[PDB]
């Protein structure tokens, strides 16, 4: 009857991988970038500064190496089954990520998602420039996007569900009707209505609808 909306974070939630850490491996700086990613997700760094710092380390990386990394990204256990059941229960399904469109768009197309929002790696002459731009950078960014999607769809915020795992999902939780922390960092678990620790997205279904 009443339309419903579910938003998923991308890295480590809808997919197994951390996009930026996989690209960093191709640039020879996996260790270094992984450390910053962990600190950012734990809430110990400002997200935007942490993302720009990581992307700066990727300066000059060829697009072919970026694509090699992205091709390794795989959906989390239970992703397809969960998305299918959500659509059957009447949900609009969206993904919001502080990651990158070049990676997120592939999964949007593969999984048939209704909406996908992510940042953008800047490229020139077939190589990363070391810069990033986008609308999923500020602390309140994901929550603002949740509100925008719900408004387009005419969905009351009480009929929204957010599934997240890192510090940058806090604003998404703030605006959501039901807050699910999926194998998440402490800072987000403290804000959650439900904390799931089994790494299988199907585990959220019992709490849905
Ligand atoms: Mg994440």
């Amino acid at each position: 009857k009443k339309k419903k909306l579910i938003l998923f974070d991308f890295d480590s939630t809808l997919v197994n991988n951390e996009t930026i850490d996989e690209i960093a491996r191709e640039a020879g700086v996996e260790e270094e970038v992984k450390k910053i990613t962990k600190e950012a997700m734990e809430g110990k760094l400002n997200f935007e500064q942490s993302l720009r710092k990581r992307v700066s380390l990727l300066k000059d990386l060829p697009i072919e190496k970026v694509e090699k990394a992205i091709k390794r990204i795989t959906p989390t256990e239970g992703a397809e089954e969960t998305i299918k059941e959500l659509k059957n229960r009447g949900y609009v399904v969206a993904v919001v990520s502080g990651g990158f469109d070049i990676a997120v768009n592939k999964i949007k197309e593969k999984l048939g998602l209704d909406y996908a929002f992510a940042n953008r790696l800047i490229v020139k002459d077939g190589k990363l420039t070391g810069d990033v731009e986008g609308e999923v950078l500020k602390e309140n960014a994901k929550g603002e996007i949740l509100e925008k999607i719900a408004k387009i769809e005419g969905i009351n915020l009480e009929d929204t569900v957010a599934v997240g795992d890192g510090a940058n999902d806090i604003s998404m939780f703030k605006k959501a009707g039901l807050k699910i922390a999926f194998c998440a960092k402490p800072i987000l678990k403290e804000k959650a209505d439900i904390c799931i620790e089994k790494r299988d997205l199907r585990e959220i279904l019992k709490y849905i609808k």
